[PDB]
């Protein structure tokens, strides 16, 4: 769809994310998958995967933000949105005006957004309340409180109580099937992340929340490790040589570097040019890379640096060592500047956001 | 303009960045001052800061890319504009198009370029050649190669030699290197080879032109820079969150996290909640980051995160120590999902990438 005019970009395969979300239902066929897509489909790019997702039966998605479920809204997704964050509550009637679900953590926050209900909108405020099972950080920790919360909602028709949940573990599961059956239990009951998903069935819960496994990547190599399913990477971070110089060795300069999420400290890494495994060398630039080349490498030779391989010199979890961190982040990492070219089957197209 | 939904952004302050653009042209009264607002300005934001630095005397601009350079067309930049990157020969005809100058990297991508050119485009392909002055990294470091590629775009009426530029006790070496190579031909219109640091700390007799880039947004270099320079700069960037929620030792949570900029390695790095410095514990996850507080602490009180100060323990070179990264890097990282405040006086308006 959009153009680009610079030799560097990211290829993102549909086909792995719509294989990978059917692994979850396949192994869950009686849950709604709920896709989490929150940090634009971590850096994949939220609208074109919720899109290809609805075409591939996917009918509930979770945010992080309200204007993550908005920008949804407003590319056309018609799927139920859940926000997993907390909404200001000043905010409550645009959450009302775009049906979009909302995370209920304490009882306080619920007092303040029915006060910020005008008349204005009055379609249904649809509520999942989010219990503290153990864990610690966001959320309700007392079975007392949930029942005061789910009181409260009963007493206006245009709130619903439509789901529970909690994030993770043995006993954090009996803490929230404690909390959960000492009340009405919501049309929608789910605990389960990726790893979740991937290492128990939890027969309580009717609803699964894959996330980073939707791309292809397990939460951890002890998840990679016990399941024994597939994950199809879906990324590539590709570039192309523009220039190669000789200082006995020659270099290959890169158009891509630590503004588009390259960062410094990859310095000192390798990547794949046709074939050839060759070392980052000297600074990363903002804007600049470069490679210590064989000498038959020339300008328009394409280059790995992020390689759809879980098994790979290139692979995710290999850049995030290097960083010195973990794998979602390295995704969160790839900036705006880079087009994302969507693969699905023999169609391609590009969103290149500076051109939008 | 934009609204935004959830508690976390950046102040970018518009009249911080006027003011040391004025540094520039204070120090340099003869020169044409490019500003550098590639990379999305560093964050800041290329179309915001553009339109605001021509309100204030800028008539040229240089980018990292083309598509930079038509972000900036699309919304009503009319100054010239430089791309410092190596543009893909076949888009050819799309910077003739814009009125977008291009650097010219080698004799090989000059005829591939001329090459490409439509019959039916006829605008002037605007020529700035980069000389490798001993960095070995882009451009042209051969005298005789600089002859032939000047004398290649001589017998092309459409081409035009608009300017010649590098980029930087080492140092002056390479200036003089510079000097010479360009005194063995013909002079163009614009000479160019002082980026901030370069323009803060020499005068440069023979360019006419210089490149400031960090410093416009009030950031040095480098501390030697900062210690030597006799100018003041002005930081133009605040991050800024809301508490959401506390619990209780009161912890805070905050609706900020990796996906937006604030790397794992922040954790256990100092914020200012309303005056009192406060540490970020336990891990900082994709949306959500926690902080030890006082006992005093609310839902809805605002933190800092970074601070438009140099001598604050929130300021970007901190953060930047924290990261193990420069402040450049920082700055890159702060991502899509931000919304941007701009302040100019008492003007505020906002830009949320996410509902554009
Ligand atoms: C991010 C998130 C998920 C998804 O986690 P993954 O490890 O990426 O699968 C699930 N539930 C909540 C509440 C989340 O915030
Ligand atoms: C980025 C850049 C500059 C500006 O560098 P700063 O240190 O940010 O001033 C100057 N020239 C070129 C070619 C650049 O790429």
């Amino acid at each position: 769809s959009d153009k680009y005019y610079r030799s560097a970009y990211m290829n993102v395969d549909l086909n792995a994310v719509a294989s990978n979300f059917k692994v979850f239902s396949t192994l869950h066929p009686n849950k709604t998958v709920m896709a989490v897509v929150k940090a634009n489909a971590y850096g994949l790019g939220s609208v074109k995967v919720a899109r290809h997702l609805m075409e591939n039966g996917a009918t509930f998605f979770a945010v992080a933000t309200l204007d993550e479920a908005i920008e949804l809204r407003m590319h056309g997704i018609t799927a139920k949105i859940l926000v997993l964050g907390v909404l200001p509550a000043k905010d409550i009637d645009k959450a009302i005006q775009h049906r979009v679900a909302l995370t209920v953590p304490s009882k306080q926050w619920l007092k303040e957004a029915i006060k910020n209900i005008s008349g204005e909108q009055e379609k249904k405020l649809w509520l999942h309340i989010k219990l503290d099972t153990g864990m610690g950080r966001l959320g309700i920790k007392d079975t007392n409180t949930y029942q005061e919360v789910i009181e409260i909602i009963q007493q206006y028709e245009q709130l619903v109580f439509e789901g529970v949940f909690t994030h993770f573990t043995t006993e954090q599961y009996q803490r929230f099937k404690d909390m959960v059956n000492e009340a009405i239990k919501p049309e929608y009951i789910h605990c389960q992340n990726s790893a979740g998903s991937l290492l128990m069935d939890c027969q309580f819960c009717n609803a699964i929340r894959p996330g980073i496994s939707l791309y292809g990547y397990y939460p951890s190599e002890y998840v990679q490790q016990k399941v024994k399913v597939h994950l199809k990477p879906s990324v590539q971070l590709i570039a192309n040589v523009v220039q190669t110089k000789t200082l006995p060795t020659t270099i290959a300069l890169l158009p891509i570097g630590y503004a588009d999420g390259y960062l410094r400290i990859m310095q000192g890494s390798f990547v794949n040019v046709n074939g050839h495994q060759c070392e980052v060398i000297g600074r990363v630039c903002m804007d600049q890379t470069i490679v210590k080349v064989p000498d038959q490498v020339k300008a328009g030779d394409s280059v790995i640096l992020i390689d759809n391989h879980r098994e790979s010199p290139q692979s995710v979890e290999v850049v995030a060592e290097k960083q010195h961190t973990i794998n979602y982040e390295v995704l969160c990492n790839l900036s705006r500047r880079l087009p994302r070219i969507y693969h699905d089957g023999d169609q391609r197209f590009v969103t290149n956001e500076l051109l939008k």
